[PDB]
């Protein structure tokens, strides 16, 4: 589990979005595993605006943050997980690291801020849903 709290937006994995999220929906995209909802209180996070390929992510299944190198966001085939069938996911970055389903929502960060959230795992990789292209998160 986990979210990004930027301005008055909550960014969650689409597959972990709650009824309140859907009832306060700003934007969602199944192909990216992302959903954004409204918040009453302003959040503490800053979104990275960069093309970094190194950062640090939180792995809840290890209670640890790990430094990783990651691929640029792309359209990637993802094998079946407990929460999605095998399918293509867009805007996905991969690193070598540990990720189980419950790790979804952990933040990947670089020197510029939040890069994305854990979205995929298995076979010794962790996949992150990028948010750095979502420039509208920084206003309004
Ligand atoms: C004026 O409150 C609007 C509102 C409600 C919510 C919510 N419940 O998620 N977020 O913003
Ligand atoms: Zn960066």
């Amino acid at each position: 589990s986990g979210a990004i709290y930027v301005g008055n937006y909550r960014v969650v994995n689409r597959h972990l979005a709650t009824h309140n999220d859907w009832a306060n929906l700003v934007w969602e995209d199944s192909s990216r595993d992302l959903l954004v909802s409204s918040t009453t209180a302003q959040g503490c996070d800053t979104i990275a605006r960069c093309d970094c390929q190194t950062g640090v992510y939180y792995c809840s299944s290890r209670r640890k943050h790990y430094p990783v190198s990651f691929s640029k966001p792309s359209l990637i085939f993802v094998e079946a997980s407990e929460y999605y069938p095998a399918r293509y996911q867009s805007h996905l970055m991969l690193a070598v690291g540990h990720s189980e389903p419950g790790d979804c929502g952990g933040i990947l960060r670089c020197q510029h801020g939040v890069v994305g959230i854990v979205s995929t795992g298995g076979n010794g990789l962790v996949g992150f849903a990028d948010v750095r292209d979502l420039l509208w998160l920084d206003e309004e």
